[PDB]
């Protein structure tokens, strides 16, 4: 029910899956069929990446034992054994080439001009938008596929570091996430002892010998510099390998080939948690939420909004909680505030972090279904509407009250940081930027209020969503 | 028991052998008591270095993953530690007001040897040269409890690297193994690390990533390991990567054990030559008690170094020692030609093609039927190479004779496992003319002194009179 317990169980499927890469000349049903010998199989599927790769995902974890007892190590290599499998045949040339193999299950989205003409078919805005969010979002297969990359790391990490977990955050796992995106991860360490340990007989208090370093952040560095290394020298498919250990949230950078992700690992920072928990609350409340955001970011990018390098421009991140803003400022809103989200938590919700209370209801049944019915096609209207003649200067973003309140610091773009105190999200964000922003909204607001659809559609030219998804 | 037999043998015990630093008021038998609990324990001992250690090595190896299910993290070393779980654990009391037992003193362990400044009385006090040098071993070598404190350090270093090369070995050489060893030696440890089911209708392989050329590949290793022993455990390790050096390195001060140690990637002429001094060492116990005192003589006058350079290392050394005692009249030793004669096919060994092979079995060898004392040995040994002629002469141990130098070097020793080798080609000639002429003055002073005369006036005599500056 909960986002704890959704993350509990994708990572105990990923935990009894394997990864194969297959035979050139494959025969699915002889493949499964020889698997199923070793248990049954529960969920499978086919992607293309550098070849034809399977998940096989056992009912059983024993099953994974029982494969890896009949598997060789190739014959130089690093014997590092892991789920990741190659299967081949002994005598290719004494099997023929194969009719009808396999359906490809696709990891990544159609690009915006083969989008556009779908979305010039389709008969409103709303429509236009639920085909973009259809195309784009994460699919079944890619999220087994997210978790499984993370079960893989935490198998590697857990050779020096037996307590490691390691749990997807951020795009992969709060809704809003896009095929292509990057597998943000976090690095744990708790007890894998999960029974109940007696009181000891005996007299001593016991522990290993480890050195007390000063810093959380010291301890980080050194065990993220050390994974990044046996990564990039002893982990199989593991490359392009960059240790980032002197940001802000220290960060090893790297591609994934048997998945074709690209991750980047952290050790487990709780106010980010927090977030991509509570923007999994919004976007699982309505589905008009996930709409507007995967539309918007799409257009932030469409014209040079967004950027994939940090700097200046405002992030999907800042972009994403100044949608959530507007949502939560529709008459009714269409979803609550961080502080109404505070006051529906009971104790079992309770977090604080920092000295400051980042608690919320956990429980989406708990929270009031919206009465908003407002379309889409207003919605989006609506958005560049309100952007385009928002007083930046005087206004900043507050998500915990739902309000328009004076800036605490002077900062062209100012969005209150929800989990700490005194921050803003969107620093970086430079006037320039800012004014381009809003010159692009009120530009696509005046496109939908001025178009005429109809006529449009006959001329074959592009209208609504469409209109402001190619550049002005 | 062979060579072999031994190390592997060493191993297993060490494998279930873990290390912990004792609370401060320490009660032997409640913490063997509370360790038993966990399993039957064959050994233990105690040593000092920075507070007392206890190494404990358990009868069976379930007993120490018992121990780790018991062994925790504090709440205040959370988020603040390398969580790298090990056989180094420190105990402290639950309670330290709860202490109900009566204090007694716990017997540590030496692992250092006594000063050249206190031998030299005790020397001095002895009968004869041959006593004065049985004193000297004594004191100088390895104590079983240093013995397996070393191999335990090995076995801690084998963990860091099985973690993805989960068929590593980390070994011994040298010193530490092959009887000449003293304590406050460094531990060399070798690395060997890689290259060493129903049928269905498909192969099944795991996807490995590859190594890259043997030397890119030691080098990366040793360099990750360097890096375990920087960041795992207690830490305060002084880790020096040599890596670029011919043989690469990492030498690195081990704080649990207070051991000096050295890792390279195996060596197999390396590993010969470690057997073949055990072999000696065994074979006769004047063999041992002469390169304990030549050794001891050699670094008082500064003819050897701990650093590498032009001086003669205590390995050359041991192998004109081990000449010297080949070319006796009857020979002490067997020539190494006559090892690999002994050797059957179980003791076959080709290492790049030249046959390495001698017998391992120490009871195929014919006890030595020479009789000279060690009074006599230790004079000849210097009047014997203090008119040696160095310049025309090279030893070869395989012969047992004196040959003609295949290239031209100061001090000429073969290598007895390779072809066209000199193990002492790093030795200069004034670095061999201080080691002739300090020879020969030892010879001297040995050969005038009258030691009886010497006792009498409370001075240096015999072995002692040597192992003073001139
Ligand atoms: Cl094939
Ligand atoms: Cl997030
Ligand atoms: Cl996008
Ligand atoms: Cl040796």
């Amino acid at each position: 029910k909960t986002f704890t317990e959704v993350q509990t169980e994708r990572l105990e499927q990923a935990d009894r899956s394997v990864l194969i890469k297959c035979p050139s000349k494959l025969n699915e049903k002889k493949l499964l069929q020889y698997l199923s010998s070793h248990g049954k199989i529960d969920n499978y599927f086919f992607f293309e990446n550098r070849g034809i790769h399977a998940l096989i995902e056992f009912s059983e974890k024993s099953s994974v034992a029982s494969l890896q007892a009949v598997t060789g190590i190739p014959k130089h290599v690093v014997p590092y054994k892991s789920r990741l499998f190659t299967f081949t045949l002994k005598n290719p040339g004494s099997q023929a080439a194969e009719e009808r193999p396999v359906k490809i299950s696709p990891q990544s989205h159609i690009p915006v001009n083969e989008l556009i003409p779908k979305l010039c078919h389709a008969d409103s805005i709303s429509s236009q938008m639920y085909i973009l969010l259809n195309e784009y979002q994460l699919t079944e297969e890619n999220i087994k596929l997210r978790y499984l990359a993370c079960s893989l790391v935490r198998d590697f990490a857990r050779a020096y570091f037996p307590d490691s977990t390691v749990k997807p955050f951020g795009s992969s796992v709060n809704t809003f996430g896009k095929l292509g995106c990057d597998v943000d991860m976090f690095l744990d360490f708790h007890d894998i002892q999960k029974h109940a340990t007696k009181m000891k007989k005996g007299p001593f208090e016991m522990e290993y010998q480890m050195k007390r370093l000063p810093s959380e952040r010291l301890a980080t560095q050194k065990i993220l510099s050390i994974i990044g290394d046996c990564l990039d020298n002893f982990g199989p498919g593991y490359s392009s390998v960059q240790k980032i250990l002197n940001a802000r949230c220290p960060l090893v950078k790297f591609s994934h080939q048997p998945t074709g992700f690209q991750c980047d690992l952290s050790v487990s920072n709780s106010i980010a948690i927090r977030c991509s928990e509570l923007l999994y609350i919004y976007g699982c409340l309505d589905p008009r939420v996930r709409a507007l955001v995967f539309s918007l970011r799409c257009w932030a990018r469409v014209h040079g909004l967004t950027n994939s390098v940090p700097g200046t421009w405002i992030t999907n991140f800042s972009l994403t909680m100044m949608i959530m803003f507007f949502l939560q400022k529709r008459s009714p809103p269409i979803i609550p505030t961080l502080d109404q989200l505070k006051e529906l938590a009971d104790e079992k919700d309770k977090h604080v972090i920092g000295g400051y209370d980042c608690s919320f209801v956990s429980d989406l049944s708990k929270i009031k279904p919206t009465k908003n019915t407002e379309t889409l096609d207003e919605l989006l209207c609506d958005f560049f509407q309100y952007f385009g003649n928002f007083d930046f200067r005087k206004n900043s973003l507050n998500l915990r009250k739902g309000k328009e309140v004076n800036k605490p610091e002077s900062s062209p773009l100012y969005i209150w940081n929800p989990f700490e105190q005194d921050l803003n999200i969107s620093k970086n964000v430079n006037q320039p930027q800012l004014e381009k922003f809003v010159a692009m909204a009120r530009e696509s607001a005046w496109i939908l209020q001025k178009e005429d659809k109809t006529q449009q559609m006959i001329n074959k030219e592009p209208w609504g969503l469409a209109a402001v998804l190619i550049p002005f």
